[PDB]
């Protein structure tokens, strides 16, 4: 049959593509979720966000979806929104920019602009008030705790990585943005498939808050350059019990990094793609993952060379 | 096994999408091969053009490829340069756009900016002359002739359209560009499927050549906003004879079109995408295509609502 009812059905089944320029002998392979609708792997839980809030009955026909992301997940439930007829309005900071805001219009959402002066927390607030307005009407999806967030990704991307894998994935390396990834990955390759790998969370140097919380140290959040990954605290979607490892990268680079995926390998990914592959590169040039296959996860794609 | 050796190889699957607001009963279904490598449909010919020169020794190891396209041609070809590790210079008017340069050097081209009031004139003349300095060096792959162009669409596109209808597909439409994919699509399933199928072409209006020609009238091109189509001439690689069908289509139209396919079903396509679904729909309305499924190309993505 092979035929989608609507776009937000297309999710997933991304490639993998094995890296000549990183790595030992071809161990570092890459996912690119950039191979998604919205051209991130925010389209995974934008759909599943809203497939499940559907099922448990919170979101219905005539109910509204507002949440304040103006980042990879707006494009992803503005996307899914319009495929399933959904009002959605999304907050931001009047600050934002005119190619965001043209394309989540286009996209039809009922776009919200929030005091530049009162940043993120603006947005985030102003969202509450309009839910608190009306709670009946409106349902806010919250990414960084809604369980349906890694649920698709132990449903989906793992079992992904698995089959295209052959059951051969040793590592997974993976940013954390929400944390959503790596749990859901961890999960479908530990628990239902029985695997014992190691499990690799990336976060900003600028802002290394898993790295501080687990070493008992104070956490200190920073700003940092790697857009969609280090929010500066500890999502309810990390599950701290799956991470084996973490390694903290420099915005630099990252940088250096997205630049050489495009220019040595042919793939355009983000900045975070770049965070990643720094990271897994350097487990990859360890001889005790020297035999080992390490899956990286290319969050997103960039439309522009950061250059 | 499921892994890729270079970025070039995962070219195509593209998804297979029903519309709820296009044609009658959902008997229109759209592409999107938007889901691929560069974002567009021209990662197929730029993978198979550069891999057809290699088996037949045209291209080797130290050669240099040169094309004057700045279109998404290029962003194919520096795409699979940069994973193959060839050099390309790409020749372009002084005039194009920062983002296109930005983005063509992020991937590794050696970018010749030509005189902007010669135009594409002066671009094709610049790359022929770069040729014709060390032919024993440089290969140009001629998009709009090379036969690895419509082969790669009736090994790949057409036999996926074929596999996910069920062999159930009974007209496809596609805006001519090269006339690549009309004409491989359509080789696919007429002859290697045996399926006596509606071939349709779209050109733009303004600029409807194939409707002249074959009306016997003059040849008179013209200006158009609808990029990736109506190159204004018969292109070798539109084969004529599997041509059933040729709609024209209005660059306002087409552009309201792309517009409704991103606000009414959530797919984010290019102008030219707009004008092949503004054509599908109009036959798809009519009675005598009421009861048969048109699947639609949508040859590339928009990073821009234009708006």
């Amino acid at each position: 049959m092979a035929i989608y009812a609507d776009n937000s059905y297309s999710i997933g089944n991304t490639p993998l593509v094995r890296l000549k320029h990183f790595g030992h002998n071809g161990n570092v392979v890459v996912k690119i979720e950039g191979r998604n609708p919205s051209y991130s792997v925010k389209c995974r839980i934008g759909a599943n966000m809203v497939w499940q809030a559907e099922k448990d009955g919170t979101l219905t026909k005539g109910k509204e979806i507002v949440e304040p992301t103006s980042g990879n997940t707006g494009i992803a439930l503005a996307y899914v929104a319009a495929a399933r007829g959904y009002k959605i309005t999304l907050t931001m900071p009047e600050t934002m920019s005119i190619e965001r805001k043209r394309l989540l219009c286009g996209l039809g959402v009922n776009l919200v602009l929030t005091e530049g002066a009162k940043g993120m927390k603006g947005a985030i607030a102003k969202a509450e008030e309009i839910v608190a307005s009306d709670p009946s009407r409106y349902v806010m999806l919250k990414q960084f705790e809604n369980p349906a967030n890694p649920q698709i990704h132990r449903e989906t991307t793992g079992p992904e990585i698995w089959k295209d894998t052959d059951g051969k994935v040793d590592v997974v390396v993976a940013g954390v943005g929400t944390g959503g990834s790596i749990t859901g990955i961890s999960r479908a390759i530990k628990l239902d498939f029985g695997k014992q790998i190691t499990s690799v969370a990336v976060e900003p140097v600028e802002s290394p808050v898993i790295s501080q919380t687990l070493a008992g140290e104070e956490v200190k959040p920073g700003p940092h350059k790697i857009q969609g990954i280090g929010a500066g605290f500890i999502p309810k979607n990390l599950d701290l019990s799956i991470i084996d490892r973490v390694e903290t990268v420099d915005s630099d680079t990252a940088l250096a990094t997205a630049r050489r995926l495009m220019a040595e390998e042919g793939i355009l990914a983000g900045i975070s793609s770049g965070a990643a592959v720094a990271a897994a590169d350097r487990l990859a040039k360890l001889p005790e993952f020297a035999d080992k296959l390490i899956v990286v996860i290319l969050p997103s794609s960039s439309e522009r060379y950061l250059s």
